[PDB]
């Protein structure tokens, strides 16, 4: 009914291609030694500047902004705000790596981990099967919200952190670096388009659609490839260590879903919407935050280890959360 | 009937996405300066090692080897043999760029130009519209033949040229470098699969299909992006000069189709098969030979310029050949 041995195969089939691309990249960088560190950085930069922005535009444009659930958006925003508050407060007392400082980069890493899960590739096969078609729409809205708001805010935070190493000048520099990002323009053009298309009926010219799909089609595969390329340069598969890996897992699969449950209860969600909203926050970490961290070199090892170890822990964790919510 | 103003739009729509990726890459390398030469080389290496081989596997596997036209295969082989003979004989008297040696590299460039046109992306919209469904199958068989035989032989020739700078040792070195290429294994596994699938009914597991499509979907777009990246490093758009550009155009749009006509007459093709066979040889140059030339650094400027200026000359040239063949 809710779970069978055929939907588990669907989850495994959704997860395996990503790991295959990851392993291909890792072998290429380490064993085959096809790519040098500069070439790996170039591949990651191409993914960050052309693949992710075009994926974001494709996701946002094909979503009706006027059919989005206001309560889902409020729940997502409240979850992000609660996670930010918790990360800011905890860092005030307990600081990773001995209390050196840099509490803004740690908040960026914590937001990349906790509140930006992989919602489409791995979140569809399990949640849609367990619940149905409502889960599909909810997850699509969540992914649209990610690409539209949360990636842009994450990039702004990355640029603000980079600018920090009198305050208004730093914010101005971060903003100036943002308004040249392909991602902010992707989100703006995508939302403007979506509005025109779903309110005026305009259809994207076939030439432009094909042009976008030509370069954006392999975005996810290249993101996993870049993750493997980065892993090839690390001493061990757990690049961040055992303690930091445990902390990453706790943030992703306990803090994330717990604060999402708090957000859903505060917003007073009900039924399938509530259940899918609090179950999607337990989905694995996702690779776009890793791409941004690698581009800005902000603890990419932690994000990569979380991504690698979350794709395996998602299914048991999603099943555990489903069973917990059932009774 | 044969040609209208709606099929011209189809040709333009097929051509434009490639030029859009080309221009994006060119701007990135030259104006935005996102990629350094090492990073551009890394992107091209990824395209050559993962995109083109997986595209070749997809093309070969999805083609029934037992339904291929023997006469079409014979005509293609005879074209290639005649073109090789002509290139070898002409180089014996007239040498490009004054007078020097290196006649094997010039033959490789001449084969990349004359006898490896872009058959699917730009060859479908015009030939299928003018003729119908027979053109589709003929062009698919031609593309399968390319990916299966001609890319492998071109790579072997590239490796043989590289090894040259006593003869049996050079051939052994070229063979050893070949049997580690992803392309030879792609073709071999693709043909073995195609055989099993179309003779025993085996279906490729969905996981493997998704894994291949994850890394191969953005293959052509990245190839055009790499072409733009290379163009960004050249002094002028006509990287090979005016005389060499003219020679490239003559080889692609006169020698290629002319020797295809000779081959078809020798093999005694008839009707739509004959016409499509001799009209597909006039299609533009295609980017995979450029990717290989850039990887081996064998006159990449000439192949690049031919690709630049053939996508614009193909439609008038294809129309001219169609009118010539009509009467
Ligand atoms: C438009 C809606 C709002 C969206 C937000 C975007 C833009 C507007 C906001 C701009 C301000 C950004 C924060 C600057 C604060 C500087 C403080 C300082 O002064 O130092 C900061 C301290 O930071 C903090 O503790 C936390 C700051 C805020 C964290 C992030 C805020 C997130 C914003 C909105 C919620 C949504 C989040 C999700 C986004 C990602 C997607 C999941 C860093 O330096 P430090 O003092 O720790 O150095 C060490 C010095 N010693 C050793 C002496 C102590
Ligand atoms: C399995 C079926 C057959 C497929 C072919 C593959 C493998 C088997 C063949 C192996 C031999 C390869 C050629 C080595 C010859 C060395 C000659 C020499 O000694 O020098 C060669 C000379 O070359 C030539 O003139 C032409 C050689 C042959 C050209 C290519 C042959 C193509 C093969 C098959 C037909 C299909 C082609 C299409 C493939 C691409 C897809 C469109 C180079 O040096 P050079 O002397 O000019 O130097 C200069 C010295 N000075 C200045 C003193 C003169
Ligand atoms: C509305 C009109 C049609 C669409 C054109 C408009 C915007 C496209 C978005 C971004 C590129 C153009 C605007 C970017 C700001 C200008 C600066 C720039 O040139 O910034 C390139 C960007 C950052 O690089 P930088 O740090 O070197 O900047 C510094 C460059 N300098 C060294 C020269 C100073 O780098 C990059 O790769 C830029 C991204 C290149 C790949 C394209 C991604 C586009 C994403 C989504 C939209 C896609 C399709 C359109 C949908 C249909 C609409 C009807
Ligand atoms: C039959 C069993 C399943 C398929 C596995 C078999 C073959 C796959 C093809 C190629 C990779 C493995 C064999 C390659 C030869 C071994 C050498 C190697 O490791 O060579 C990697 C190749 C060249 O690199 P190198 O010059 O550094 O070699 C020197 C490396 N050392 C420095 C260590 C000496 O580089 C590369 O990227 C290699 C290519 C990596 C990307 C994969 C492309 C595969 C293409 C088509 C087949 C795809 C899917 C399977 C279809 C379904 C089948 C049922």
């Amino acid at each position: 009914m809710g779970i069978s041995w055929l939907d588990i195969y669907h989850v495994v089939s959704a997860t395996v291609p990503l790991y295959v691309s990851m392993t291909l990249g890792f072998l290429s960088a380490r064993h085959l030694k096809l790519f040098s560190p500069e070439q790996c950085a170039g591949i990651n930069k191409f993914v960050a500047k052309f693949s992710i922005p075009l994926l974001s535009f494709q996701i946002i444009s094909e979503n009706n902004p006027f059919k989005m659930s206001p309560k889902l958006i409020l729940s997502d925003i409240l979850q992000k705000f609660l996670v930010v508050v918790v990360l800011a407060m905890v860092l005030r007392f307990w600081h990773p790596t001995g209390g050196r400082g840099g509490k803004l980069g740690w908040v960026i890493t914590g937001l990349s981990i906790s509140v930006l899960p992989n919602t489409l590739i791995l979140g569809m096969p399990i949640l849609s099967a367990i619940y149905g078609d409502e889960a599909a729409s909810i997850l699509e809205q969540i992914v649209v919200l990610q690409s539209l708001i949360w990636y842009t805010i994450l990039l702004f935070l990355f640029e603000l952190n980079a600018a920090r190493a009198g305050t208004m000048k730093i914010l101005l520099k971060a903003w100036r670096k943002l308004i040249i990002n392909p991602n902010t323009y992707a989100t703006l053009i995508g939302i403007i388009w979506a509005t025109l298309h779903f309110r005026l009926g305009w259809n994207l010219p076939e030439m432009i659609d094909k042009s976008i799909h030509l370069l954006s089609d392999g975005g996810l595969g290249m993101a996993m490839f870049s993750l493997g390329l980065f892993m090839a340069s690390q001493s061990s598969i757990i690049a961040c260590g055992t303690k930091m890996a445990i902390i990453t897992m706790l943030l992703k699969f306990v803090l994330g879903p717990a604060l999402m449950i708090a957000s859903a209860y505060c917003i007073r969600l009900k039924s399938t919407l509530f259940k899918v909203a609090i179950l999607q926050a337990a989905l694995p970490q996702g690779v776009v935050p890793f791409v941004f961290a690698k581009e800005y070199n902000l603890h990419p090892e932690i994000i990569s280890t979380g991504v690698i170890f979350g794709m395996l822990i998602a299914l048991p964790t999603t099943l555990a959360y489903y069973f917990l919510l059932d009774l």
